[PDB]
């Protein structure tokens, strides 16, 4: 019976190994004069496998423009955050009708890539920006 | 300016105090000859307020008798957890036309209220309560 310490913001406990972790952080951003609320989600992909990271990226990338209607990338940047690899895609596609802008981050992680994704949309990117930016630059991975 | 630390399994990171939090911690506690696979989540409710825990838990049953077809609930237990109000409701309803068995604990906490469900069918209750068990008497709540 392997199991092992699990932390969250509040509490800590022992997850047998055998479990499947599927957890997902959800924040609201509230609205702000023009701008509507929007999300920040923190998730975790554990289909890397063997696969060089840019390859895995380039994976995610393909299957967004491929499919979601109205798909079109803005920004593609390879940054480095704490020495871990990452990537953000700035990119829109059309929802019902409305666009909506997401600002996704990859970050290379074993077990498994850690995702932190804005949901919001093109007007409002620039005004959620500065508070996701703030987070975002106080992203410390832990060590697995 | 005005943000928290916030901590996670795979990294922290600062949280504006605007930001709303929704996060779920999912587990799938892995199927076993006829037992299917059940899912223990962990998740928040900063509805309690400054509302005795006690009335927040009687709000939370109220919910339950008056939403959830099919309710009825087997057993409640008060109980202590390393200094922590919490509640154990276990009890049952009817989920689009099938019946789940729920083992349900709230935690008394600041900001919000911790929440850990194990959903499960009335036939394989017994197979999952073991690891269930076992996993929460390892949970140790986080000061504020």
């Amino acid at each position: 019976g392997h199991m092992t310490l699990y932390r969250l913001h509040e509490a800590d406990l022992e997850i047998p190994d055998a479990w499947q972790d599927q957890s997902i952080n959800i924040f609201k951003l509230p609205a702000s004069g023009p701008a509507r609320e929007a999300s920040f989600v923190i998730s975790r992909d554990a289909s890397q496998g063997d696969a060089p990271f840019a390859d895995y990226v380039a994976r995610q990338l393909e299957n967004a423009e491929k499919q979601l209607p109205g798909f079109k990338l803005h920004k593609r940047w390879d940054i480095n955050i704490h020495g871990h690899a990452a990537v953000l895609l700035d990119y829109q596609w059309q929802r019902e009708g409305r666009d909506l802008m997401l600002r996704q981050v990859f970050i290379e992680r074993r077990p498994a890539v850690l995702i932190t994704t804005l949901t919001t949309t093109p007007a409002d990117l620039p005004h959620h920006e500065p508070a996701w930016k703030q987070a975002m630059q106080t992203l410390v991975p832990r060590p697995t």
